[PDB]
């Protein structure tokens, strides 16, 4: 509703995860405060231009990685992006791998998820009196997924074209027994802590949201179990590749998502009672 | 404790789910306010007669479906019914099916459940100093289950005589990856959002509680994934069949549940320390 | 920070579970109040001597079993023990068995866990601005596990040397359908309600924590499902065996945990960003 400075708008949102605290990519950056009914977003939103397209960047953990996954104000974050007018949201995330062939340094563009969080407090914007139950059979925006895959291929990076993300609560990493369940029983491919309820809220807000995930580790399955320092080090080492992909894809997002390839773009039509 | 009007009592409770906001079935209806230590129940409770048996009706979502599953005051709802003196509780619910032969329009009388909720805040009435751990191996009241099955058969409707209900958090529906876990890994039969913690609280209150579920959809497994509008439309289309079953069964509930076929009727005897 | 009386310190902590409300074991007991940023621990901590080693005893449920698993102030409990200077923490717990050969009366020293809680509110001490993600691949302290096993063997008791503990929310026990998932799908060995987030917090506080579990029941798999009264009766019947093990092991804990056999002893080195 109210922004400071007033009148700011953007077309593409980028939510940065681990290792991605500054835009890097935007020209003419302005830091913006956006009012939300839920209090503060993770940080200021930075708005600027990438080759003529207006981009809003939000670090989900805040500058300096001040906010762990369970403490993020997901409602405020998504409300703020919607309020600026964005239609496309690219999430950049660090994930662990549960399979040998999804190697550290590879990108993954997931197509499914399993929610094993428990402590996120709000999993929706809609608490009544209008009851909303969005369909999320195909939870990610296909239009954006396909563009991410294409960019990665063009630039010569390895991009796995599907994957099931298991979202765990944290902040601790999984035990060996848990990780065996995720891998062998649920047949998940990658694991992270931040996707839910971010994706749920993006869908309810009728945004075209997709995740560009970077594999940073093999969970508990290597000679060395994952540590936080390893994840951070691998993301910071590879952030330049993520930046190059963003520069490639963002100018192609000048238009609007195709309705037929955006499962959530009209989510509320059939979902509200 | 206090009711307005004062002195109202009932013997059978009916909790209405999706599509069932008005009693329809009761004669001489009075709307009743029942004090609870937990604040407001979902709506007024309507008390009236069905062939000489006093019935209390509560729409779990409120009139007009104002309250989504995660926001329902389950403690207030069950406390209010207990306070009016009910011994039997029939829950009417919309569920999805995870198997081909449980078809939209069929009734199911489940015998088991798996709780995959996360955000319901209170899963018990007992927070100390008396610690209560009720056994729920067989969570539904067999006496009532059998009467529901019998009524359905007599009226010529399809009633599946068992089923495992997986209760998910919502309000979003399942992803395809989640639904595969519910179906193929957990081997659940039907899926819904409202059973837990309603059933837990009913058991702790020593009520004979059973669910009459109506299949409204096949989850994510049909050419079209479930939508909220579909569920509502199917329930409203079939509400008359649910009403006929209630009219048949309620007069047979004039007495008391048989202790040997009511797992929760003396739950507190062995459960409290 | 502040204790009353002032200046009290201890080297070994014992957290008592079901049936273990009084130390029994300590000489020269003093009841101590320990300030925490999270309010009251479950009860006074009792500090005393066992053969020259200072021991702090805390009943997790409080004296008289006043606090159910979901209502325990886990943060306060672990903070209070850390504040007194303890390096070793022995947890004594009642568990159910999901396998025929883990029989009521047997001890188990688990090596893994699966967290299926949902309502514990805080799963960490670290909510920002320093983000902490501890590795818990091997969640228990091996040094202490091995000493517990050794003591049990020396005293002639049956001690199972490994096991996966599934932690459920409660306070109700599992349905038959849930218990089949824990046993047949997750391949867990034992089940309880109190391990999480106690273990998570112990690890973050860099303590050497292990569980000595006593099997009290076979969950839903016997002619009689578990009841709370059965669990309490079996623990109180066997508490003397648990006491004998504590007297044997505590004097051997005069020193410090071996770093190479204490996965959490330097947890924060790699975990904090
Ligand atoms: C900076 S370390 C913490 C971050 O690592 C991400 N992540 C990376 N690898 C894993 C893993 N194996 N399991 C869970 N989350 C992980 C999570 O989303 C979290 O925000
Ligand atoms: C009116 S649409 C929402 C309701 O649908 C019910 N329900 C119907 N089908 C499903 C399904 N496939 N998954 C989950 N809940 C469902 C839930 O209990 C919820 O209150
Ligand atoms: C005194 S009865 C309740 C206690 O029993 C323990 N427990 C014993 N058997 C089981 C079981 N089968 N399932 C869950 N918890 C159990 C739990 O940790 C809880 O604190």
């Amino acid at each position: 509703e109210i922004t400071r400075p007033p009148g700011v708008r953007a077309h593409v949102g980028v939510i940065g995860g681990s290792g991605l605290y500054d835009p890097g990519i935007v020209e003419n950056p302005v830091e913006v405060k956006v009012s939300t009914p839920y209090g503060n977003p993770s940080d200021f939103i930075v708005v600027g231009d990438v080759a003529g397209v207006k981009v809003a960047f939000l670090p989900r953990h805040g500058r300096g990685h001040r906010i762990p996954p369970h403490a993020i104000n997901y409602r405020a974050n998504i409300w703020a992006l919607k309020a600026l007018g964005v239609k496309w949201v690219i999430s950049v995330s660090a994930v662990g791998s549960l399979r040998e062939d999804y190697r550290p340094g590879d990108f993954v563009v997931p197509d499914q998820f399993i929610d094993m969080t428990k402590n996120r407090r709000h999993y929706t914007f809609y608490d009544g009196p209008v009851t909303v139950h969005v369909s999320m059979a195909d939870p990610f925006c296909e239009d954006l997924r396909q563009r991410l895959i294409d960019s990665g291929r063009r630039l010569g990076y390895t991009v796995h074209e599907r994957g099931t993300y298991v979202c765990i609560e944290g902040p601790r990493f999984s035990t060996r027994a848990e990780s065996r369940v995720w891998k062998d029983v649920f047949k998940a491919d990658i694991i992270g802590m931040t996707l839910v309820p971010e994706i749920n809220l993006a869908c309810e807000a009728q945004l075209c949201y997709a995740t560009l995930a970077m594999v940073t580790d093999y969970d508990v399955w290597a000679d060395r179990p994952v540590t936080a320092e390893e994840v951070e080090r691998v993301m910071i080492s590879n952030v330049e590749r993520a930046r190059r992909m963003l520069y490639d894809v963002i100018p192609k997002l000048a238009g609007e998502p195709e309705l037929e390839r955006c499962s959530c773009c009209r989510a509320l039509d059939t979902a509200a009672i």
